[PDB]
């Protein structure tokens, strides 16, 4: 059955947690564990991170964690690194369901040489490879959370959430669906339906897969997941299969969906949006809709939700 979540008072506040922790006086939190989530096989490597904030930096599911990376700012002497922001893959009561950690799902950015191959670790990404090269132990510098665009909306507990994923986007997705299935919130019922649809890679690239197949088996009626591995598949057009392509296939149902109210979310990268726009198009198109107002009429009814970068 689902798992029991403490300190229950977590539920308690009206609002979300916002900048609690600011960046000239970060919270010194600490991590728990690190541990690829990938194989051989994936292009990069994208590691999980635990980080225990003690309690002290509380955050709903949706929400980000900033990361201030060691050293100076580049493009300032004496002066310490921006912020990176990471996407809470954990919910509020994180893994170890006790409300003292968090989890973040973190790609190693790798700068490689466009004409050689050749890896330049000097241009390699700060934050992310300080993160995925931490060990237990470490000490991380965490700002916020940050972060409203994605908040669950609970008003309905039987409402349909459908998720769209690529990469290291299903951080907030693996929050929700563990709020919705596993744990034991006893004032959030999940009742509707969620579908997850996430691109990765390859078979190697997938994230939580493990977890995201439990749920089919848990909760068949409530929860629908599919993949787009775009380096195992390519679309109908002969492009590689993104999730825009998984998006139009279910094109019917998910218009159904949209058009009695469920919300959608997409997370990740900022290029799948475009692709994601024309689909949409050319799937209103063939059914003789407007796909410009039926998004504008998802906008007005706050069903509309991305955070992608
Ligand atoms: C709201 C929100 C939420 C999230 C994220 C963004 C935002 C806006 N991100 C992205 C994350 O914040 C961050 O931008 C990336 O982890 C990269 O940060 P680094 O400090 O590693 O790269 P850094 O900022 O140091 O570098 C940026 C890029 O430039 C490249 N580069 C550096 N020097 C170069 C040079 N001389 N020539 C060419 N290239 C060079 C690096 O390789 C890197 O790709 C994310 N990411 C994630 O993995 N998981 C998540 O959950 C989230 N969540
Ligand atoms: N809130 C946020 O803003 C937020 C949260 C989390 C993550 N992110 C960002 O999202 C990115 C996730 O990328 P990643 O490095 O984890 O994954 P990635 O491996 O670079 O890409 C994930 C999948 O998306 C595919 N893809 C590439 N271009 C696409 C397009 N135009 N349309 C649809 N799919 C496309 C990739 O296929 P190919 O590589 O085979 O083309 C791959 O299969 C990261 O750069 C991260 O910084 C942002
Ligand atoms: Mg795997």
């Amino acid at each position: 059955s689902k798992v029991s979540v403490a300190p229950l008072h977590l539920e308690s506040a009206k609002e979300p947690p916002l900048n609690t922790y600011k960046p000239k006086e970060p919270f010194t939190a600490t991590i728990v564990s690190v541990e690829s989530l990938v194989g051989p096989k994936a292009p990069g490597e994208t590691c999980h991170i635990v980080i225990d904030h003690g309690g002290n930096v509380p955050y709903w599911e949706g929400q980000s964690y900033g990361v201030i990376p060691p050293g100076e700012n580049p493009k300032k002497p004496g002066a310490p690194q921006n912020v990176r922001l990471y996407s809470i893959a954990s919910t509020r009561y994180g893994d170890n369901f006790d409300g003292r950690t968090g989890s973040l799902c973190v790609r190693r950015a790798v700068y490689y040489d466009p004409e050689t191959g050749k890896e330049d670790p000097s241009k390699n990404g700060v934050c992310s490879n300080f993160l995925c090269n931490s060990k237990p132990g470490d000490k991380i510098q965490l700002t916020g959370p940050s972060g409203k665009i994605m908040l669950l909306p609970e008003e309905d507990p039987n409402a349909t959430h459908i998720m769209i994923a690529t990469g290291t986007g299903v951080a907030p997705f693996r929050g929700y669906l563990r709020r919705m299935f596993m744990e034991d919130v006893p004032n959030y019922r999940f009742g509707g339906l969620a579908w997850l649809f996430l691109g990765v890679a390859n078979s190697d690239s997938l994230l939580y897969d493990e977890e995201f197949t439990s749920y089919l088996k848990q909760y068949p009626d409530n929860f629908r997941y599919d993949k787009a591995l775009s380096r195992e598949q390519k679309n109908r057009s002969g492009g590689k299969m993104y999730v825009q392509d998984k998006i139009e296939e279910y094109s019917d149902e998910i218009f159904k969906l949209l058009d009695g109210g469920a919300h959608i979310y997409f997370c990740g990268l900022k290029g799948m949006m475009p692709g994601i726009q024309d689909t949409l198009k050319k799937v209103a198109e063939r059914r003789g809709e407007s796909w410009d107002q039926k998004l504008a009429q998802l906008k007005k009814n706050k069903q509309w939700h991305v955070e992608v970068s």
